[PDB]
């Protein structure tokens, strides 16, 4: 009912404040390649991605993104979003970016401003909170606040990172001991090998 982008995002933010975890089929593009697997997100700020097409594993504690390369016996980590104060996707969007409707307040196609089923929000970095390696996101929401696509625009001007989430399910269960989300002691720090 004439809802502004900020009001719409308040509802999204509040929804995700009351969810314990998320499982999703994930497709994402990095370094010119499509990766495909399963995302498990432990709110507010932890996740693991197990890939289908190779044995690599991506883990984030909200500060570092670690990539395990088991065929080599080691792992590599970079900052998830250098410049950010972290705290998970929603906190970052809510505190370090200003939100607007990408095209309109109306329901649109994922790809165009034609009619479709999605609300699309643009998050533009507040540079008075510091520069970051990602200066904007465009996020498409399906009608129950479910994320369908996150497009991340590197500040470098490199290729956009397109993240497609499907088969989204909430509160599947992830025992707190199951997973270690920070880089292991043996991990190798690398500057920005992904974005
Ligand atoms: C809820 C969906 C998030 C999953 C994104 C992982 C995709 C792998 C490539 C990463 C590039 C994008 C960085 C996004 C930063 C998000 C901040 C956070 O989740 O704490």
């Amino acid at each position: 009912m004439q809802i502004s982008a900020n009001q719409y995002f308040e509802g999204i933010y509040a929804k995700y404040q009351n969810i314990e975890d998320m499982q999703a089929t994930i497709n994402f593009t990095l370094k010119g390649l499509k990766q495909t697997g399963v995302l498990l997100y432990k709110f507010p700020d932890k996740f693991i991605i197990n890939l289908d097409s190779n044995n690599q594993v991506f883990v984030s504690d909200g500060e570092f993104l670690t990539v395990y390369v088991p065929s080599l016996g080691t792992s590599f980590n970079q900052q998830l979003l250098k410049g950010s104060s972290g705290g998970g996707l929603m906190k970052v969007l809510n505190s370090e970016y200003s939100v607007s409707y990408t095209n309109s307040p109306n329901l649109e196609d994922l790809d165009s401003s034609e009619p479709g089923k999605y609300i699309k929000l643009t998050f533009s970095r507040k540079l008075y909170k510091g520069a970051a390696t990602i200066n904007s996101f465009i996020i498409a929401f399906a009608p129950d606040g479910i994320i369908r696509r996150i497009t991340a625009f590197p500040t470098s001007g490199g290729r956009e990172i397109v993240i497609d989430l499907t088969a989204v399910k909430f509160n599947v269960g992830i025992l707190d001991s199951k997973f270690k989300y920070d880089p292991p002691k043996s991990s190798n720090k690398v500057d920005n090998f992904l974005y």
